[PDB]
């Protein structure tokens, strides 16, 4: 594919002295637009928008036995209060709730982790660094550019997974509905290598148009966190999808 | 499961002098409740409820190729101005398009579509009145019970459809995304037999419970309309569901 570069796009983050990227195509990925050509394809931890494959990948391996599953909490103490408790996939997904994706990694195991992944083009593909922290601190790493791949062939149904499966994951990750729009995204925080990044990725359907999009950021401390939805608003707001 | 009469939700009814019934059913105690037991048994044209089916038969029968599928508009007048454009299959399920859902019958046919009412167990199964309008102002009939337990069989993939094609309305229907919850739900308006009904029907997911709905009343002019959502949310609220 082609990516071009909207240099309007800049104002939105020198006003907020961010350092980040923003990737957004329409249709498909054969033409995207950016702010920045080099740091759209440059490579970062994926942290919790691992999620979106994670879920693939443990319906597929039957680790996740059907879009029903219900992961039950055994009583021992979580770290968060929110993640004591019985949860959905997309309930986990809601409350980030990383021990759940961690033990459907390792139920997945490391072979047929490292299968899927390089089957879906997942960023560099390299899950170095222990089955249920790769995408955390690991070698594991993805670009904007990736991420709107992924994510239309996941649109498409065309990754390598039933379709039934991507359908499951879909309808996990939609955030807004209206009779003519529907949202479906993934944030994520990555904290434990520097610079830490921020993530937001999704697609938007608008009428009979479809957008893709992904957004990340250096994050300074947790206050800049919000500048991950809005400054991609701001700019999808720009182009009409609104 | 069981049903069980429960006359406080009247106060909402007897405030608004509404005539209807409202069915809401608990899943994991395989419980209903409804103010109005003998109302909950009777039958009522499915007006754009019909969608529900139709859109499965319509994937079924391969009459729709699949969720991309866009419906264009051949630019001649249609009762709505809303209608008037280009159509996904969610859009034209959730703007109620209904000359893009009789051409899906059309081509659906009388013999497959009395099989598939049939399999689905929906109402009492009479098709008369026309391949494009029997649900509309023939001879089709569904009371509130049959709309939860239809709906409670498509939650479940238990309609004789492919799980599939099953998961592909199940998006369509979304109406409403929320951190603790997700709504799938579909209006109704019958205005051709009188007295007028309005439905509601549909079903919410909350932490790892699910709720199936469904809600009819007397329309005694387009000014009441409203009321088909917003009694039934103010029940669910009182419920603490959403
Ligand atoms: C729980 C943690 O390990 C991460 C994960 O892998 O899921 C969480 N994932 C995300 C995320 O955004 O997807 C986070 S952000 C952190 C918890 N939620 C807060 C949201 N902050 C704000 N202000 O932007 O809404 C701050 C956490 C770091
Ligand atoms: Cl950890």
């Amino acid at each position: 594919g082609s990516i071009t570069e909207n240099t309007s796009w800049n104002k939105e983050f020198s006003a907020e002295a961010v350092n980040g990227v923003f990737v957004l195509c329409k249709s498909s990925s054969k033409s995207c637009a950016t702010n920045d050509l080099a740091r759209a394809s440059k490579e970062y931890l994926p942290a919790s928008t691992f999620k979106i494959p994670n879920a693939i990948i443990g319906l597929e391996t039957g680790v996740i036995k059907n879009e029903h599953q219900v992961f039950k909490w055994d009583g021992k103490p979580r770290a968060m209060k929110q993640w004591e408790r019985d949860l959905t996939l997309r309930g986990a997904i809601q409350v980030s709730a990383v021990p759940v994706f961690q033990q459907i990694a390792r139920e997945v195991g490391e072979v047929r982790m490292q299968k899927y992944l390089k089957k879906f083009s997942y960023g560099n593909q390299n899950i170095s660094g222990g089955i249920d922290k790769f995408w955390l601190e690991g070698q594991l790493r993805i670009s904007a550019v990736n991420q709107v791949e992924f994510l239309e062939s996941l649109y498409l149904n065309k990754l390598s997974a039933s379709k039934e499966n991507q359908l499951i994951v879909k309808e996990a990750l939609v955030t807004e509905a209206a009779p003519e729009y529907l949202v479906h995204s993934k944030t994520g925080y990555s904290t434990r290598i520097e610079p830490k990044i921020g993530w937001w990725v999704g697609w938007v359907e608008k009428e009979t148009e479809v957008y893709f999009f992904a957004f990340n950021m250096d994050i300074d401390n947790e206050s800049k966190l919000p500048l991950r939805k809005s400054i991609p608003t701001k700019i999808m707001e720009s182009e009409g999808i609104i």
